[PDB]
C-alpha cells in the first residue's frame, strides 16, 4: 500500500467530496473543474491527473454510487436487515439522487466518455440481478408476495422516487417536522411493501 | 329540459380536450383544434371556456370533485383502495396537472376558478386526513401523526406516475394490469400496524 499511492487516492477523492458539495450547493452546470480546484487547494495541472473534463468527474460520481450499492450486496446474511440498509442507502441523499436523474440526460444518454458509461451500464445490470435475487429470496422465504420478481423491484424504484420528490417540495419539507421520525417509518414501508399476508 | 345540447356538449368539449392535451401536449393544443375534434365551430368559446386556462382549471377543477364523492359515496379498507386506483389511474394525467400547477393555478390566470381549486383541494385534504385518523384509531394503521400517512401515501403515488413514465415499465414489465392491483394492495397495506 505505497505511500504514493494512498495520497494519490486520498486526494482524489476529496476532489470528488468536495465537486459533489458544490454540485449539490451551486448546481452542477455553474461549476466548473478550476473552481473545484481552488475549493481542494490544487490547480489545473494537478486536478488533470485525475479527471481530465467535468464529465469524467460526473460519471465516477455515479460509477462510486453503483459500486457503493454492489457492496452492500456483498453467510447466511440477514435479508430483513439488507432490505432495511438497502431503503436507507436509497433514501440518504436525495439532492444526489436528484443530481443522478440529470446526469443520466447530460452526459450518461451522450457517452460523453464512453468506456466509463458502458462500464456504468455493467455494474448496473449487475445491481439489477443483485436486488432481484434478494426479492426472490425474500420471496422463497414466504417473506414476500409471490408475484413477479420485477413487481416488488418495481415497487421499490416508485417508493425511493417519491421518496426524494418529498423532500423536494417546499410545500411538503415544512409539514414533515419530526423528519427523522418519518425516514424511519418510511423505511418501515419499504421493509414491508409486498409482505405476503 | 333541453338544456342539455349545452350539458352533452360541454363533456365533450372537455373529454377531447384532455385527450389532445396528452397526445400532443398541452402547450400546443389551441382551442381551434378542440373545436374540430368535437365537430363544432367555435361553439365552444360562450359553451363556458373563454379561454383555454378555463378548460384547465375545469378539469383539475372535476378531478377533484370527483374525488370529494369518492368519500361520500362506511368500508375505510374499500375506500383507501379505491383512493389510490383513483390516483394512480391515468398517471399522464396526474403530469398534466402538475405543470398546469405551475404555469397556471400559480399565476393571476382565472382566478375565480384558482380561488375554488384551492379550496376543494383544501377540503379533499382534510377527508384525506380524516379517512387516516380514523384508520388509526380503528386500530388499521400505526399509531403516528396522520401527515406520516399522507405523505407515504403521496410519495407512492408520486414515484408511482414516474414510473409508468419509464423506460423500464412500458417495455421490460410484462403484466401490468396486475402490477396496477399490486400497487394498490400495497397503498392499502402501507403502514399497517402489526397486531
Amino acid at each position: 500500500e505505497p505511500r504514493k499511492v494512498r495520497e494519490f487516492r486520498r486526494r482524489e477523492q476529496e476532489i470528488l467530496d468536495t465537486a459533489l458539495k458544490l454540485f449539490l450547493e451551486q448546481g452542477e452546470d455553474s461549476v466548473t473543474v478550476e473552481m473545484i480546484a481552488d475549493a481542494v487547494g490544487i490547480g489545473k495541472g494537478t486536478i488533470y491527473k485525475h479527471f481530465k473534463s467535468k464529465a469524467e468527474i460526473y460519471l465516477r460520481l455515479m460509477l462510486d454510487y453503483e459500486r457503493d450499492l454492489a457492496a452492500l450486496f456483498h453467510v447466511a446474511r440477514d435479508k430483513e436487515a439488507l432490505s432495511r440498509a438497502y431503503f436507507e442507502f436509497r433514501m440518504r441523499d436525495p439532492q444526489r439522487y436528484r443530481l443522478f436523474d440529470r446526469l443520466e440526460e447530460k452526459v450518461v444518454k451522450t457517452s460523453q466518455v464512453p468506456e466509463m458509461v458502458e462500464e456504468l451500464h455493467k455494474i448496473r445490470a449487475s445491481n439489477f440481478e443483485r436486488l432481484t435475487q434478494l426479492i426472490k429470496e425474500r420471496i422463497a422465504d414466504g417473506k414476500l408476495e409471490n408475484v413477479p420478481p420485477y413487481f416488488h423491484y418495481c415497487a421499490a424504484w416508485a417508493l425511493v422516487h417519491g421518496a426524494v420528490a418529498l423532500y423536494h417540495s417546499p410545500f411538503w419539507r415544512e409539514v414533515l417536522e419530526d423528519q427523522e421520525g418519518f425516514f424511519h417509518f418510511l423505511m418501515d414501508i419499504g421493509v414491508r411493501m409486498g409482505n405476503k399476508r
